[PDB]
């Protein structure tokens, strides 16, 4: 009962040798000739990324001596701003990537530059951790990024000045480098230049509008005024003047409300290079694992290629940032097929990026980006207003909800709430599941609806003849994708779909059965009056009002789910001669009313081996299948048959 | 570069140095994407162990000394979670352990190759596989402790042990127990739990190791059962041997060995591409269509070519190597010069993938347009045949060459299928013309009014069946010179006798009836009505040169893939058609003398909406209403009784 006091433990390589001892131990050398090489020619895929890294460099420059001038009142000095300034020389086959951040001492030129994986940036990191503080702009991690600029020159000067030190001039080509004192004054007042002595066949840098494509792609949030040595042409002759590039402000990093309806809608225009507002947008933040914070866009129309190459196309319209440095726009393990036409930014902080920075290292890390994007969005969508939402955003994104419905699986019941179709409840105005079921009758349990090519198709079927009549509302299906959705749904709010071109509708009875018995002698002669397999079943619908009625079964095509089936490209010669090709299994149904039932019968009664009353039982049956919306077999068998009978006629 | 200055001047110059621990820590968690690319540089460097002491023993007859065989064995221990790959190799001495396995980016294999290339020996100047020396350094992906032991002729036996930060040697005081060669032992992690599964491991090397040029062996079961050796790589690389000295059944042996399939392979080739990539390579179609070759489509690659470089796996996704509509074509690529990432995993110069693009689909169309004639409709065609159609319309580079491959049903022949060239070889002097009809079968599209006149005069129709087919078409600007024609759309050009311009007589003595169907039946309906050239024994609607035909309209309006809008405001959903009238037609004469004796006569107009609902349907047009047309029959059927 009484505790001792004795406390237990929690854990702990060998070989079959006698037993292990120590001896020699080494540290791990490297040969840099060879190290560099390995960077330079098999490392990278593009070339392009050596202004993103120069770039990267300058920013954490300036960002240094930034916090260094919040804990001084001399740091700046005569110079204050803090510019990054690139400026091209066709001339003499130079590039310029010019900052004024804190510089570089002559010992940190020798030991930052001249050592590979060697991060000063990194190492100024942790020393702001150990002494609010804000070092979360700082990107450097490694120690290679410099030297991702030798990909497309020969030659780098490097020039710099630190505070407390002279200016220097370093330069190198990628085998050794010489330090050697600026021999001119302090030219630069603070900074550093770095100047590229391009080669043969990376003369596209040397041109303007790569730079400034370039410096836009990858750096247009990196919190620091960046130019570029532009020509402007106007006045007409040609104006050379420092160009800004990065003029878009990130609206992420405020926090909500800071800035209000207004301004992101301008951030929206700016970014995703729009000129009409966004339909809708949503500003979030989430933290745990993954930590990011995000702002996405649904825009006010369908993009023009939008559904072009489903699936192959990936979308740029969402671009991921790590420090404010862009990484990639391929979303497509951190955004699904049917949200492509999500716009929108993903920065971080904390997210672990593979050397080349263009991936992330944790491959685990994406679905769990895509949990909180996709939950975002859903919830953006539905926060929708209701009348907004038909009127304008059905339009647009209605497809795109419909797939989601089959493809997510994890969302099909948030998917199903914010689907929209026309009924009969309207001649023209579409409705939600939710009103569907807010307007079933009681003991309904089941959601009838009808596909077609058309409106006008669909409400004027025979199915569901006695259903409208009685009071049942159907939904219409008007578009291609309307059936396949609803069947990849199972129940919503506890009821059941049921397709009314299909076996499953129920609707006193008991003496009516007897009727139906009643009506046992026509229905045979159909089978032997009907070809072989032109038909399983011909009982007597109940389901009928005002109309001479093919139905499928609960496992079968129907007339609308057969024609697109059928007009499908992507098949092989070998599966499209197949599936028992049109016709299944076509079971007729009938109402009596008129020639359905005594007329049909007179001839039925008299003698079953005429040649009048098997046309006339023919014909019938033969436009019976186009009423129920399927394919006609023979055109010229439905068609002669109205030749012959209109020359006697008319 | 001058900068200002006019006196560049010498100071001191410097060598670059290197922080080892961090681009240690680089080369573990920034690197490589795939952990278990361990397995592929240990058996690369076993490789080249094995490689170096027999090139060696070439000219050195002392230095296999007892030691003759020369295999890889993989062993891993699940109870003490160890992980053994030992070769008979070279190995090491203690100074190369050292110096090899102690410095990064350090190749000792690069500096046996560059021995040999200085003098003369390029024997196997393309066996050697490793460059970049931190391939070893990718052990530490998935153990914390990397043990390395090795015997090197002419010094003792010592032991490397490791991790990330500092290494240790020792000399053995087990003595020589390896006769020559190495072994890495690797204490796994607890995550890397799965290679500790033999079935993991043994997939892992089949994977990547199936064309190593040495034997690896891996300890697991077999059926009472025992444990033994088994062999990994028996597939041979048959693409090295030259195509003279190469048996064709091997290529059958090969590919159903190497792809896993029961069944050879419809056909074969065998070709060495050189310039600026070298590269051998042989590909394969398939007996039969793959299933599911076209459901995810676009978007996704084909792991059915793989790319070798120095006979170790590389890649399987080719996108970039090969076009969409090619998904089916399987085979390897080897290469032993193309130049890789340090991954290892991609090529490093994008621009040759154009260059390995363009050869492989070159020889790919060649090995088709290879297959007999007879041979070709009968299996290819029915397989593939939508393959090539969907080339028509992506590839433009090789249009012309997939289109003498395309294969259609004619009205020339029941149910053969025939070739473009066969078509143009059977036109008239005076044709310069490739009619068509598209339909929904066969039996719709010969049954169809718009070839009535056609085969009649005696001019061949195509019938095209599959929805891909007008598509495919479409993409065709000219064949041979002559252009293809719509049967359903304008442009067909009959007759310039004086029975022709006896036909102008007609299209007065028609005028007044041409009006009246503009104006009687629906007006928003027909588009217009025009005397028909072009009708043989029917009673009646065609389209314009750039518009819809009834089955274009038929595909189009089962597209899923539209917004909501584009299928709403769609105008040639709304669009009309021209009627085309016979004046042969009993139905059509007797119309006309009709109208006059009752003009705005009810039955002259009935007739009239009836028989264009009829042509609406016998063209592959949708009714716009079928129970305007289905209640209106129902008043046609009480001729019999009312
Ligand atoms: N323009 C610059 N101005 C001032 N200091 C610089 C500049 N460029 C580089 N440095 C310093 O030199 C060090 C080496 O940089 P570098 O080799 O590019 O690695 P990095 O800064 O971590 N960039 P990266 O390798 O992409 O993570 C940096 O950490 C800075 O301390
Ligand atoms: N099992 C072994 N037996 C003999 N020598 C070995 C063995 N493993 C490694 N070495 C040597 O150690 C050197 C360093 O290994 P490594 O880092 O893999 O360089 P590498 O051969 O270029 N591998 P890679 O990165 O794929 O190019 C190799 O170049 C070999 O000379």
């Amino acid at each position: 009962v009484q505790r001792e006091e004795e406390a237990i433990q929690l854990d702990g390589a060998s070989q079959i040798r006698e037993l292990r001892e120590k001896s020699e131990k080494f540290a791990f050398q490297a040969e840099v000739n060879r190290m560099m090489k390995l960077i330079i020619n098999s490392l990278y895929k593009n070339k392009e990324i050596f202004l993103r890294e120069l770039i990267s460099n300058a920013s954490d420059a300036l960002d240094k001596i930034r916090l260094i001038s919040l804990t001084d009142e001399n740091a700046l000095a005569g110079n204050e701003e803090l510019t990054v300034k690139i400026k091209c020389d066709k001339e003499k086959n130079l590039l310029h990537v010019t900052d004024t951040g804190v510089g570089m001492t002559r010992e940190e030129l020798v030991k930052n530059l001249g050592t590979i994986a060697k991060s000063g940036t990194s190492e100024f990191l942790n020393k702001m951790t150990e002494a609010g503080q804000s070092t979360s702009e700082l990107i450097g991690q490694f120690g290679v990024g410099f030297y991702s600029a030798f990909l497309v020159a020969d030659k780098v000067i490097v020039t710099s000045k630190h505070n407390n030190d002279t200016q220097h001039i370093w330069e190198s080509d990628s085998n050794e480098f010489s330090v050697i004192a600026d021999p001119r004054g302090n030219t630069l007042g603070r900074g550093t230049t770095i100047t590229l002595v391009l080669k043969e066949e990376a003369s596209d840098y040397l041109e303007l509008d790569t730079i400034k494509n370039l410096v836009k792609k990858y750096s247009q949030f990196i919190n620091f005024p960046i130019y570029v040595w532009s020509s402007k042409t106007g006045g007409g002759k040609t104006v050379w003047d420092w160009e800004l590039m990065n003029d878009i402000k990130p609206i992420w990093q405020r926090p909500s409300k800071e800035v209000e309806d207004d301004e992101y809608k301008a951030f929206y225009k700016s970014f995703s290079k729009e000129s009409d507002d966004p339909m809708a947008y949503i500003h979030f933040t989430a933290e745990g694992e993954v930590t990011f914070k995000s702002i996405l866009f649904v825009p006010t129309s369908a993009p023009r290629g939008l559904f072009d190459e489903y699936g192959s196309k990936k979308s740029d319209y969402i671009k991921l940032y790590v420090r404010r440095v862009f990484i990639t726009d391929d979303f497509h393990d951190m955004m699904p097929k049917y949200l492509n036409f999500v716009k929108g930014v993903v920065d971080s902080d904390d997210l672990p990026l593979n050397v080349s920075r263009e991936t992330l290292q944790q491959h685990k890390l994406l679905k769990v980006i895509r949990k909180k994007l996709v939950r975002k969005t859903l919830d953006m969508i539905k926060k929708i207003a209701d009348e907004k939402y038909n009127d304008t955003f059905w339009k647009e994104f209605g497809t795109n909800i419909k797939l989601g419905v089959i493809e997510d699986h994890s969302n099909r019941t948030r998917l199903a709430k914010l689907l929209r179709f026309q009924s009969s409840h309207h001649p023209s105005d579409i409705t939600s599941l939710d009103q569907y079921v807010e307007r079933m009758k009681e003991k309904q349990d089941k959601i009838y609806f009808m596909a077609g090519s058309s409106r006008k198709e669909a409400e004027s079927s025979p199915f569901v003849e006695r259903l409208l009549k009685k009071g049942y509302e159907v939904i219409y299906l008007t578009e291609p994708v309307d059936e396949y959705c609803i069947q990849a749904l199972p129940e919503f709010d506890g009821k059941r779909f049921q397709n009314v071109a299909k076996e499953g509708v129920k609707f006193t009875k008991e003496s009516r059965e007897a009727i139906e018995k009643e009506f046992e002698p026509l229905l045979n002669w159909m089978k032997d009056k009907a070809l072989k397999d032109k038909i399983e079943k011909a009982v007597v619908s109940q389901r009928l009002t005002e109309s001479p009625a093919l139905v499928a079964s609960q496992y079968g095509w129907s007339g609308n789910m057969e024609r697109i089936m059928k007009a499908q490209a992507y098949q092989t010669g070998k599966d499209i001669s197949t599936n028992y090709y049109a016709s299944q299994k076509k079971t007729f149904e009938i109402n009596p009313r008129h020639p359905l039932i005594k007329d049909m019968l007179r001839r039925v009664k008299e003698d079953e081996d005429d040649k009048t009353v098997s046309d006339l039982a023919v014909v019938l049956f033969e436009t019976a299948t186009l009423r129920s919306g399927y394919l006609l077999p023979d055109t010229k068998a439905y068609g002669d048959r109205i030749e012959r009978m209109l020359r006697l006629s008319l």
